[PDB]
RNA sequence: UUUGACUGGGGCGGUACACCUGUCAAACGGUAACGCAGGUGUCCUAAGGCGAGCUCAGGGAGGACAGAAACCUCCCGUGG
């Protein structure tokens, strides 16, 4: 019926933890991405000096991470018990990805240590089918075709179809 | 003994006094007014040299606190 080419799958996941300054905050933050997930995460500095917010410029004040494969696959479920495997309409962007966040890091099933706090962080899913690595490849780089491309609504349905989630209006 | 020069008289003023960009300038080049709009006496151990990887400004959509503005992701983006 379909091509088993146009399966949509878990181009990766990623992880963003802005905690908005530097110091001990980021590198306990920087600890809860890495036992979450494995990975030894990277630090992102402030593009500009906002007064309001208390950051400088090349200060870093985020942590973030990639996850790719069955790693991001079960990252993604503990992400969905904690929301209900519910999420509303608007959280689904144009181009075929969605994401969400977590208030509260522990409830994804890591113990909670006193000496590194409770943090929040941001999960955010790019979706994708076979072959859109062609974007990507340095040798004959080359751009999706439209019938490819990753609608909203089939963006919406596969997260119906794999988590039986529930789409709010 | 000296107490510059240019200058729509001289003085005051300015530097058109050594230079650079665009124009004037009349499609080679050259071309003047104390013509017009500006800049220079610096700065750099990299902002020199090579190589490698990468793509920018901006905009759209989306994502806990996060909002016009913090960070993460995708998309468009001939250089804006
Ligand atoms: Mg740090
Ligand atoms: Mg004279
Ligand atoms: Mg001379
Ligand atoms: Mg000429
Ligand atoms: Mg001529
Ligand atoms: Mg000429």
């Amino acid at each position: 019926k379909e091509n088993p080419m146009r399966e949509l799958r878990i181009r990766k996941l990623c992880l963003n933890i802005c905690v908005g300054e530097s110091g001990d905050r980021l590198t306990r933050a920087a600890k809860v991405l890495e036992q979450l997930t494995g990975q030894t995460p990277v630090f992102s500095k402030a593009r500009y000096t906002v007064r309001s917010f208390g950051i400088r410029r090349n200060e870093k004040i985020a942590v973030h991470c990639t996850v790719r494969g069955a790693k991001a696959e079960e990252i993604l479920e503990k992400g969905l018990k904690v929301r209900e495997y519910e999420l509303r309409k608007n959280n689904f962007s144009d181009t075929g990805n969605f994401g969400f966040g977590i208030q509260e890091h522990i409830d994804l099933g890591i113990k909670y240590d006193p000496s590194i706090g409770i943090y929040g962080l941001d999960f955010y899913v790019v979706l994708g089918r076979p072959g859109f690595s062609i974007a990507d490849k340095k040798r004959r780089t080359g751009c999706i075709g439209a019938k490819h491309r990753i609608s909203k609504e089939e963006a919406m349905r596969w997260f119906q179809q794999k988590y039986d989630g529930i789409i709010l209006p």
